[PDB]
Order: C-alpha cells, then sequence, then structure tokens
C-alpha cells in the first residue's frame, strides 16, 4: 500500500540516496528504480531542493562548526527543523538537503586528510630508505629512462 | 638548491606523489615531465602481476598496521630501482583508493541511516496521513520556520 510504513520508508531511502547521489559512489544498496513513479518524485526532490539553495533560513539553521561529530549535528538540527510541530513538504526535503550537505562537509575533511596522512607515511619511508638512493642516481630525472619492469 | 639536495628530492616526490594519487583517484616543466613517465611506469605496474599479487595478499582495509611493513619488504634486499620506487608510489595509491571505495560509501550509509531513522520516528506518520510519498508532486510551497 501507498501508506504503509514499508513501502514508505523502501521508497524513501530510494529517494534519500538517488538525492544525494545527484548532490554528490558505490553504495552497494538496492538500485534506485527507473520506472515512471520514481523519476516522478526524484525531479520533484530535484526542483524543491534546487530552490533550497537560495532558502537562507535553512542555510542558517544547518550552519555547523567545524569539528563537532556529524552525529551531534544531525539530530539536534532535524529536531529543530520540525520542533514547533508543523510538517510540510519543504521541511521534508530539507530533510534530505540537511543529509547532503553534510556529507559533502564530512567529505571535504574526511578525504584530504587520508591523503594528507597515507602520504606522510610514504615520503616518510622515501626520505628514510630511497633518498641516498635518489641522490646517488643524480634526482628525479632517472626517472625519465626508465623502461624496466620491477620484480621482487 | 640542487636536484641532489634532499630538499629538492623530497619537495619533488611530495608533488609527483600527490599528482599521482590525484589521477587514480580521478579513474612546471621539469617536473611535468616527470609526472608523465610516472603515469607511464604507474600504468605499467597494473598488469605488473608479481606487484599485483603482493597487494593481493595484504589487508588492504586496515592500512596503519600494513604499510610500513609492505613498504620495507618491498626493498627488504638491500636492492634499488625506478621502477621500485614508482611500486611504493602505487601502493601508497592503492590504500587512498581501497580507503575511499569502503569508508565513503560508509560514511554517506551512516547519515542515510540517521536521516531515514528520523524520518521513521517524526515524519512517517504525516507522510502516511498524505497518502504517502505522491504528494511532493503536489507541493509547490517553500518552508519557513
Ligand atoms: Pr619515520
Ligand atoms: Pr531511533
Amino acid at each position: 500500500g501507498p501508506t504503509s510504513s514499508e513501502q514508505i520508508m523502501k521508497t524513501g531511502a530510494l529517494l534519500l540516496q538517488g538525492f544525494i547521489q545527484d548532490r554528490a559512489p558505490e553504495l552497494a544498496l538496492d538500485p534506485v528504480p527507473q520506472d515512471a513513479s520514481t523519476k516522478k518524485l526524484s525531479e520533484s526532490l530535484k526542483r524543491i531542493g534546487d530552490e533550497l539553495d537560495s532558502n537562507m533560513e535553512l542555510q542558517r539553521m544547518i550552519a555547523a562548526v567545524d569539528t563537532d561529530s556529524p552525529r551531534e549535528v544531525f539530530f539536534r538540527v532535524a529536531a529543530d527543523m520540525f520542533s514547533d510541530g508543523n510538517f510540510n513538504w519543504g521541511r521534508v526535503v530539507a530533510l534530505f538537503y540537511f543529509a547532503s550537505k553534510l556529507v559533502l562537509k564530512a567529505l571535504s575533511t574526511k578525504v584530504p586528510e587520508l591523503i594528507r596522512t597515507i602520504m606522510g607515511w610514504t615520503l616518510d619511508f622515501l626520505r628514510e630508505r630511497l633518498l641516498g638512493w635518489i641522490q646517488d642516481q643524480g634526482g628525479w630525472d632517472g626517472l625519465l629512462s626508465y623502461f624496466g619492469t620491477p620484480t621482487w
């Protein structure tokens, strides 16, 4: 049934997933259905969502402190969106919009940070194990004439 | 400061490595030429089955526990060549892509989890009363608070 909690939850997840994906990626979930019904809903989501880019009440409500563990932010802000006991479709879509901004925010720190720590380990190993050898070769320009395949 | 100066070598290594990782994640003059040879050797390594096995036999999902051991292992015979130097950059890059392909979907799924959880607690009832999701097609307002 269209009003059964099972269809509402199933559809809501499909809609949320597709909405986050468009605004940002293999989630290994159920794939978003391409039938007409779902398509109509996804397009309605996009139109209301796009309009929320210039909704500054929402931008204010959603603006977070640098580090505060996304979990803290999320529940407080979401309750805040609904704390007067009112509901409408706009606030529901605002909830999806907020989740999407929170993904973006987390990724813009977690990803560079991840790249940095791994590059840190690598350049550190290079400095301590490989540097003298590279010096003895005359620097990095030796790379230009390497055509071998390494074995171990 | 000098092509053989450790300053210049580390500065160049940092740029090459960063650019290398950027290309793999996507899919000056002296430096661009280096970047190109590095891309070539990195591309050749994709079908270096010995390297490929070596990486396969390792738990790439726990990069912290594994990196220095494998790196040390690659040079454990005291020998050096440019291919092995590139293989280290290649390995690093693998760890990065492996982390991205796991942590990014996990991060997104966790946040979707909180959202759907909230929607179920707080909004499920209201949505039911709207007759379900199709109500969305009859909404042309904007929310205020
Ligand atoms: Pr060290
Ligand atoms: Pr709960």
